């Protein structure tokens, strides 16, 4: 039967199929290649993807993501403390391990972080089903390298309860080095710099004749490109308040409409060098209309990128590298889109250009369409 590839991230998932000897990203039914990782539960419905999403704003203590930040910890682990304090919703000590407690018509309802990353994977499972006209039984799905034997055993349960069988977890660098086709012959030191929506990783890739090892593994959980359109959304609040006495932090409304249109400018912004934000009666009878330029953008979010080196050297040093010891950079994650990342890194590395995709966002599914690829054989 067929085996579907997964990319299950903090912020969102994607799938892909190989099929006819390619690999097929493929769109949810919104049109999209990748699904936010968000289940919301209002008022007796479910939602999974984007339309969860967008209950955060109204509904926040009803709309949960980021679960992979959960699964398979303890409750008292510092990281899982930290979540607790950062997440809306409730997390609760289930005999020493973190659930996920929301209300269904009015009813305390408790989940296991794997019971949600089971409804992302059950939604990827339908999209790869509805394209392939037949039944998905198989999956390869992809964990972070430094996930332990937990962390990678409640995500394999997440596939159980989903209806697939996990026949290979991978780690994300060997998906984007599959991806990215990297010569398996002889050996290469490979840097993956993994920029997405909410985490930074970064990892020190060793192929040696077809056999991939993570040498070492450093990053940032809390640092992504929301955190830059944070940085954004900060700086026009202040300065609508001072131009026009209005905080729009006061109106929940007007800030989520102010984030969608602050995310599309700084997507601009790593093509063109200005861009207008605008929207009509963002409280009513007050427009916003501001123009953001790339100087300024890099300028309010400098510190955030050169904070991603603080974690290349860790793994440099952990594996006792030299800068010179690594043969390729590759880029994973929309985020390294951002000139001003792609111009740190070549700096970083005494000038070296590093590699990157056209769909940075996509290579991790990708490379795990591969390895189910490679599996049927
Ligand atoms: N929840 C959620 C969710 C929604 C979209 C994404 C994809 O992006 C991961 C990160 O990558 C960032 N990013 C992206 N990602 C591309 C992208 C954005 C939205 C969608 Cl639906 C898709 Cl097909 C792809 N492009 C960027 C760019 N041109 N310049 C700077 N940052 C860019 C993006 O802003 C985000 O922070 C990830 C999760």
């Amino acid at each position: 039967g067929p085996v579907i590839g997964i990319d299950l991230g903090t912020t969102y998932s994607c799938v892909g199929v190989f099929k006819n000897g390619r690999v097929e990203i493929l769109n949810n039914e919104l049109g999209n290649r990748i699904t936010p990782s968000y289940v919301s539960f209002v008022d007796g419905e479910r939602k999974v993807g984007e339309a969860a999403k967008l209950e955060a704003t109204l509904h926040p203590t009803q709309t949960v993501f980021d679960v992979k930040r959960l699964i398979g910890r303890k409750f008292d682990d510092q990281e899982v403390v930290k979540d607790r304090s950062l997440l809306p919703y409730e997390i609760v000590n289930n005999q020493g391990k973190p659930n996920i407690k929301v209300q269904i018509k009015d009813k305390d309802t408790t989940f296991a972080p794997e019971q949600i990353s089971a409804m992302v994977l059950e939604k990827m499972k339908e999209i790869a089903q509805s394209f392939l006209g037949k039944p998905v039984k198989n999956a390869v799905v992809t964990v972070p390298a430094y996930f332990n034997d937990a962390q990678r055993q409640a995500t394999k349960d997440a596939g159980t309860i989903a209806g697939l069988n996990i026949v290979r977890i991978i780690n994300e660098p060997t998906a984007a080095a599959l991806a990215y086709g990297l010569d398996k012959k002889e050996e290469t030191s490979i840097l993956v710099y993994d920029l997405g929506g909410g985490t930074f990783d970064v990892s020190i890739l060793v192929i040696d004749n077809g056999v991939f090892e993570v040498y070492a593994t450093a990053g940032n959980t809390h640092l992504g490109g929301e955190d830059f359109d944070q940085r954004v959304m900060d700086y026009f609040i202040k300065m609508f308040k001072k131009k026009n006495n209005i905080d729009l932090r006061t109106d929940k409304r007007a800030i989520q409409k102010l984030r969608k249109e602050v995310e599309i400018a700084k997507r601009n912004l790593s093509v063109v060098h200005s861009t207008q934000i605008e929207i009509e009666d963002i409280v009513e009878g007050h427009n916003f209309s501001e123009t953001l330029t790339r100087a300024k953008f890099e300028e309010l979010n400098d510190d955030l990128f050169r904070e991603t080196l603080e974690p290349v050297k860790k793994v440099l040093d952990d594996a006792k590298y030299e800068k010179s010891k690594i043969d390729e950079i590759v880029l994973v994650g929309g985020s390294t889109r951002i000139p001003k990342i792609q111009q740190i890194i070549k700096e970083f590395f005494n000038g070296k250009e590093p590699n990157r995709g056209i769909n940075p966002d996509e290579a991790v599914a990708y490379g795990a369409a591969i390895q189910a690829g490679i599996i049927l054989g």
